[PDB]
């Protein structure tokens, strides 16, 4: 699982 941002 990989998550970037906001």
């Amino acid at each position: 699982a990989v998550a970037a941002g906001a």
